[PDB]
Order: structure tokens, then sequence, then C-alpha cells
């Protein structure tokens, strides 16, 4: 993979070309108005060691944070995410896998509006990497999951319950 981060928007000032994962990207440049993604799929965070706001960019021009809805111009770190040749996750009503369960290896644009029950606090990724958002169609507040369990929303770095939307990661 490979990203371009630049201190101003339209591509100009300070930039860093970077092709691996980082904790601390604040020695490199102190905002991120645009960005250049060359290759890969890319989850930034707005603070250090993959903590804060997280957004999800892949190969493509970003001329002003708000086209990788953007908090703000704060990026200091971020994952190169891997490939995935599948993606399988489970979704569930309740914390702790409990309630009604439904597993998928698609997007899902509206969560409330496909399944059998209408409330979801708990997932398993058993395959690939995705990423949750906040509403429908994929927006607001973004969080990775990766492979692993998520038992409650706290485990995937959200302030509050609150979801819409399901994308799986693919290349671009």
């Amino acid at each position: 993979g490979k990203i371009t981060f630049y201190e101003d928007r339209g591509f100009q000032g300070r930039h860093y070309e970077c092709s691996t994962d980082h904790s601390n990207l604040q020695p490199y440049f102190s905002r991120c108005n645009s960005v250049r993604v060359d290759s890969g799929c890319w989850m930034l965070y707005e603070q250090p060691n993959f903590t804060g706001c997280q957004y999800f960019l892949r190969r493509g021009d970003y001329p002003d944070y708000q086209q990788w809805m953007g908090f703000s111009d704060s990026v200091r770190s971020c994952r190169l995410i891997p490939h995935s040749s599948s993606h399988r996750i489970r979704i569930y009503e309740r914390e702790d896998y409990r309630g009604q369960m439904v597993e998928i290896t698609d997007d899902c644009p509206h969560l409330q509006d496909r399944f059998h029950f209408s409330d979801f606090h708990s997932f398993h990724v058993m395959e690939g990497y995705w990423v949750l958002y906040e509403m429908p169609n994929y927006r607001g507040r973004q969080y990775l999951l990766r492979p692993g369990e998520y038992r409650r929303y706290h485990d995937w770095g959200a302030m509050n319950a609150r979801v819409g939307s399901l994308r799986r990661i693919m290349d671009f």
C-alpha cells in the first residue's frame, strides 16, 4: 500500500509518503487536510496508537478531510488493511452474542431495514476486515472491525451503541 498525507488541502504543504502501519504520525506532519491513496485500503486514526475517530480510505484522491468524513484535520496513526479473499460476520441483537443473529458475507447499507430483528449490539467477525458505520449508507462515525469478537460497542471503539450500516473492506 502507499498513501500520502498533506498538511494543507488540495495536496499542498508538507507531505509524508507512507507504506506501513504507524502508531504515531506526529513526527512527520501536524495536520492532514488532504490525502492521495496510491494503493491499498487504509484506516486513519485521529489520535496516536490507533485511537480516537477512525476513517476508511482507499485508492483515490481526497482534496479535503470532509471527503473521508473527517471530524477535523487530525490524523495521528494509520493502519494498512490487509487483503481479504472472503468476508463473514455474525450480527447479534444483544450484547455478548445474545438474541437474534444473522450471518452475512456481503455488504449491508441499512441494518435496520434488512433483517428479522431491529437492534444490533455485538458482532463476531469470522472472516475479513469490515467497516461498521453509525448511520445507514456508510455515513457518520466509522469503526474498523478486524477478525475476532466484539461483545459490546466499547470493543469497537465507540462511545455509544449507534450503528446503521456495514461494508466489507476490499482493495481499490
